[PDB]
């Protein structure tokens, strides 16, 4: 729910290590830019240890007060401290109060204010005594401050004051701990601000520079300029070169040795230098801006976007996305004042996302070091890490005791194309062989690649527009389904209340009237039957529709008594989508062949897999080649999607990297706040609900969703059905605060 | 060509910054390791030395070394060499010096004690620095070459490898040391910051090792009582372990002597976890194949004929070469070429390779994966904007994004029939191509794919080719010639030669053509110059050309596709440029990407687009799978488009053409079209195919690669190095003589 705004520019001021001249750069800067109207400069100093004898915001403030008397420039200028611990209060005569966190409230300011002239604001948010490490200080001092609560105090200060440049001094290195321990290069992620990096111009400085620059950029922040001190060792060009000159790197003049220096002649002397760093600062934002603003104007014109029809898209509908953190993405509106806002991905990226802000950050160093590892190494016949790995999770988890083998794709619809070569192989040698047909559910869906389109029944999916040789290509039952209505759970079946939700999942259903019933209606309908396939438990495309579980258990038993091979198609429910890690778990049945993606990737890249039985994989060994199994798309079990993929199972799986696992652990908790989801199920425009796992779907009796984006809440329709999908990882409290959002918009 | 053995750990000694304490933490290993109660040896080199003879790492060890053996009271022999210096570096001692310098202990039977000091500068600064000042470089490659022969010459055992300054740190050659290390992939161990700031700075040190694809089995730093370790053990989820030395004596006179005892704890724990985590990288290594072959459902092959032996091991890539595990050759990883391009996916060099790890690194932490349709974001709107104005230039109007080639290829069909399907308002529909070509294994892909080994029934029920399929004429070198077969030439280009749009056989192809043209032909789809699953055969370009402005003629919908042939793989962007028509739907793929990631693109014209714009969403194409334009790819894409483009940095962009150069030598390419068992040979951009247990032969010359059955190719990047390709095709004529 963050909202900061871009009209006027905004730093970090970064540094690779302590003692490189960090506050003298923030000086230099904002003297270059207060001694040239209405001009104002904010300098936030969020972090500060060893106060009150070191305040680098009272030094930007009083080396701003002689600059200004050096150009005879007359300024406003002020410098507040916001919170300090209770030593560091004392340390300034003040029997100050503590809150339940240990900071305190001082009133301290100093203001020497000269009216209409160019405006200084200089601000230390927390201090601590400690001259030490925050996250030390703050447990020395009893004083801790949260990551948000800074972030926040941040947005603040940042809106209350919002030509214009403002400066955030971070405190120590780049990958330094805050008072609570996250590095700070972490804690300013979710701001993803732009910033400069004060480098190291002494011997060690270079790999310093670039490893602190590397770091930043690992975070995928952007740096607009690295500058440092020159200690005569020329430093400044191995730099350049790495940076291939598209960074500048500024080099300022040595700093006077003598303690006792005013050093008011050193910032005269280094004026050309911070002018060249202001100019590029300023300029960098204007350019950051133009391309933001032109942005979505460019995507209608040079993009074909899947599934929309364009004629229908207005560049007002075109969202600007600039980055993403967790699930939320910062979104650029310029109908604002130009701002970038949160806004929660509740369509989970086409069901996709699953990693909090943390585990994206994990995620990426995982992916650099194996793009820097394998890159992309040739799949067949050979064996490398992040695959054989990921394949070995795969088995022991997802695919327990059933699958031998693990065949890789690139998504879905290829996961399934493979499938359907691998089931109707089985098939036509337990019958050696005709004509083939799958059998499925009606609105059950699989993929847009023609294979994976024809075991999919006529919908708004197929048809002739779509596909001039789709033809709907085999037997599709019309199935029962599930769901929430009222405060009670029902059902709706083909014209041929459970106590609770699990009863549903329930084997006491096994033994039930309709076990019977279905194992009836399905008997009778079984132009050869070749492969049954299904998606498990939910109707994805279809419209979140919940299927009749002991119904698919029935016609599973069903087809593999008659030695037709079963296909879960797990791409949507795979990985913890449904709050669990296979399906097989709620179906009480077991498959010859899973499909899974989406999730399997922890929302980062594409891969997609395909898991065997040891039979439906012997029912390709020959003698030829020709007898093999010939699909395999150029990048089959890429190592970056390999080594992702394994590293998502894990974490998803492990209750110490993912809070909502359960004790048992093969669970997940319940996300969404029981009571709204009665009330929703109550509700006059809500037709029916489906809730379980990360989902949260309805049915109602292009607005809505307006509405809540709004609120701060991007999701995509299925026409009427209408959803929110978080990560496997989303904190409860969150899914909460988004469920109220949506009751108070259906009351409209 | 790199051949190092892991029978023995093996260690980089990183550190964070310069006066941490690398050296000592390479002399408490060192001892821990030597002064046990055999023929227990320890190799310590120290590759890069400036500040020399005043200070010399190497002779430290050694010192130091002495006085522990006389301290725990157990002889070893020990030596200190000195290999090479600059001039300045040599006088000092009474355009690199050799030097004799030697300088032994030798105890007969004792655990011997090798340190050397490979090369050597005066001036103390960055050896970057002292290279240009005493005019004595050395370039990486002699470098690495040079640790290799030792390694090999004294190969229980363990040899560390002491880095010089920052894991960041430019060498002689103002390579970057971590980048110039990075070909071998040693593993390591960090020394880090025990100091204030020492948490940001060991970290971000660890980072940047990481982000070029080391791995690091411990970090150690000296305790200067401010408890860095927590923070780092809680960055690094205790995964790696965090040894803290106690404080090393302030006073300079300090023999260190007791310190190093009192640390020996920590030393014998360093050890250890070394000694140790070599062991289990083995471990695995020993155990990969077999579990390959028991966990893996490998594409494109019948496992029934795959044996243990076969599966190749790979543990890492740098640029063209895979380094590959052999038990058999004494556990030994051995630098291999990837010949066949992973599947004709790959192009990066070494130097590519890291840049774009970065770019990944930073593309997945800024966006992971976000929503594409209706949205924008930068690394897409860049891949598209690139697109268009290169490979599209001047015909294609849209990007629609996809997974791969197949997903691309299927997209072109449903755009391709709309098109057609509104020239002409509709019946049934099916597709003209040429027989050979290739086009995707998904079933759409699959269509208008003509009966190949390929297709069938045993490889999908489903599978009719739904197309009508001529047979092409082609194009071949054989014994010093340009030939062709259809059902002479001067040089190649004679052939491209648009000169030959007013020859006998374009008017002979239009009526060849116009007969079976005028059961409804809904769309053209080619392979562009070159089919490629079909065995690398050059189609006649002339034949293409006619065909397409035959079916343009006739109002159907034209799609190329350049999976195989985009982005250089031929030695252009585009065949747009080969065939000197355009299309109006084209596929892009495989090198779209730099062969790091999968991504796929299909472009379109303003009228293929209009042939969906509707006002129901039904009208509008309904296909797009959940990672449709996933930023990572699209980033990835975009940089590899301008890399490989631009002459800065794709050195084979001639200066002044800026176009692939030659690369296969050409009178290598002769000799090999004028061979005996070579039937055939086509050999253009980064591709040399010919046809005809060689590649088995080749496997021992250090190049992997993938035939199609009786078709035999090499296949580079199109950053590859001619000398490379040069030395290449010398392995592969050689062995024709067998
Ligand atoms: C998303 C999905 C697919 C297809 O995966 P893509 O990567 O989108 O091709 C297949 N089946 C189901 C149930 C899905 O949800
Ligand atoms: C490789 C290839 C494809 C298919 O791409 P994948 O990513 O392998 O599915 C399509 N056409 C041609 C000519 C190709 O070479
Ligand atoms: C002289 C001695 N070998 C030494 O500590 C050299 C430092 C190397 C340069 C590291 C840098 O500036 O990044
Ligand atoms: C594998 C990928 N689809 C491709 O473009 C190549 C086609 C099949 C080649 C099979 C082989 O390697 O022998
Ligand atoms: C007191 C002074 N401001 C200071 O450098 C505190 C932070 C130290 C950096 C944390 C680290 O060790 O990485
Ligand atoms: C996008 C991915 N291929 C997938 O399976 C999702 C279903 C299709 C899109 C449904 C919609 O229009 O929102």
């Amino acid at each position: 729910p963050f909202h900061l705004p871009l009209n006027h520019p905004t730093y970090l001021i970064w540094s690779a290590n302590t003692s490189l001249g960090k506050t003298l750069v923030s000086t230099g800067i904002a003297a270059s830019f207060l001694l040239q109207s209405a001009t104002k400069l904010l300098y936030l100093k969020p972090i500060q240890t060893g106060f009150p004898s070191d305040s680098d915001s009272r030094f930007v403030f009083s080396k701003l007060d002689s600059l200004s008397l050096r150009r005879q420039i007359p300024i406003s200028i002020s410098n507040s401290v916001l919170h300090s611990s209770l030593p560091a209060a004392k340390s300034l005569g003040l029997n100050v109060e503590v809150s339940e966190s240990g900071m305190c409230s001082l009133n301290f300011r100093d203001e020497k204010t000269v009216t209409g002239a160019p405006e200084l604001l200089c601000k230390t948010l927390y201090a601590w005594e400690a001259a030490i490490s925050p996250h030390l200080a703050a447990e020395r001092e009893n004083a801790t401050v949260e990551d948000s609560v800074v972030l926040q105090m941040i947005e603040k200060c940042l809106k209350e004051e919002m030509d214009l440049l403002c400066l955030v001094e971070t405190a120590g290195g780049v990958a330094s701990p805050g008072p609570s321990g996250t590095l700070q290069c972490d804690l300013y992620r979710p701001f993803r601000l732009p910033g400069i990096l004060v480098g190291d111009g002494r011997l060690g400085g270079i790999s310093g520079t670039i490893a602190a620059y590397e770091s930043l950029k690992l975070r995928g922040y952007d740096i607009a300029a690295v500058v440092f001190e020159d200690h005569g060792l020329v430093n400044e060009v191995p730099l350049t070169s790495y940076l291939r000159n598209k960074v500048p790197v500024l080099v300022l003049p040595p700093v006077p040795k003598d303690p006792s220096d005013d050093l008011i002649e050193w910032f005269v002397e280094s004026d050309g230098v911070f002018k060249a760093l202001k100019e590029t600062m300023v300029l960098a934002n204007l350019e950051r801006l133009e391309r933001l603003n032109g942005m979505a104007k460019l995507a209608g014109e040079v993009f074909w976007w899947p599934f929309t029809q364009h004629k229908l898209v207005h560049q007002e509908t075109v969202t600007v996305i600039d980055s993403r953190c967790g699930e939320n993405f910062s979104i650029y509106k310029a109908s604002d004042n130009s701002s970038l806002s949160q806004q929660f991905d509740a369509c989970a990226s086409w069901w996709t996302q699953g990693p909090d802000p943390t585990f994206q950050a994990e995620l990426a160093r995982e992916m650099g070091y194996t793009a820097a590892r394998f890159g992309h190494v040739m799949f067949p016949e050979n064996v490398y890490e992040p695959a054989l790995k990921c394949a070995e999770l795969l088995l022991d988890g997802v695919g327990k005791g059933w699958a031998s083998r693990v065949y890789f794709s690139d998504n879905g619809s290829t996961a399934i194309e493979i499938a359907l070569k691998m089931a109707f192989r089985k098939f036509c040698v337990d019958h050696n062989f005709i004509v083939v047909k799958v059998i499925a559910l009606r609105g059950s869906y699989h993929g847009d690649t023609l294979g994976a389109m024809e075991a999919q029944a006529p919908s708004p999916y197929t048809g002739f527009l779509q596909q001039p040789w789709y033809t709907g290509r085999g037997l599709f039952l019309d199935p029962p389904t599930v769901f929430l209505s009222n405060g009670s759970w029902n059902i709706s079946l083909p014209e041929s209340t459970f106590t609770s939700r699990d009863e549903i999942f329930d084997k006491s259903r096994d033994a039930s009237t309709l076990a019977r019933i279905y194992s009836a209606y399905l008997s009778k309908h079984l132009a050869h039957v070749g492969a049954l396939i299904i998606e498990p438990v939910i109707h994805g495309a279809g419209g979140m529709h919940m299927v009749d579980p002991l119904f698919q258990r029935v016609l599973v038993n069903e087809c593999r008594n008659r030695k037709i091979p079963v296909i879960f198609d797990e791409v949507f429910t795979g990985f913890w989508r449904l709050g669990v890690e296979t399906t097989t778990e709620l179906l009480g049945c077991k498959p010859d062949i899973a499909c899974f993606a989406k999730l399997l990737t922890g929302g980062m890249v594409p891969l997609a897999v395909t898991l065997a039985t040891d039979a439906v994989f012997d029912s390709f060994s020959g003698d030829s080649k020709l007898k093999a199994l010939l699909h395999g798309h150029s990048y089959s079990a890429h190592a970056m999607g390999c080594a992702t993929a394994a590293k998502a199972i894990q974490w998803f799986k492990d209750p110490e990297t993912n809070h909502n696992i359960t004790s048992q652990g093969k669970t997940l908790r319940e996300l969404w706040d029981e009571e709204l989801v009665q009330q929703i199920s109550s509700h006059s425009a809500v037709q029916r609900v489906v809730v379980i796992g990360t989902l949260f779907a309805l049915e109602l009796k292009k607005s809505l969703l307006i509405m809540l984006r709004e609120d701060g809440i991007f999701t995509r329709p299925l026409g009427n059905v209408i959803y929110l999908m978080c990560g496997p990882c989303t904190s409860p409290e969150i899914c909460r605060r988004l469920l109220t959002k949506l009751y108070k918009r259906l009351g409209e």
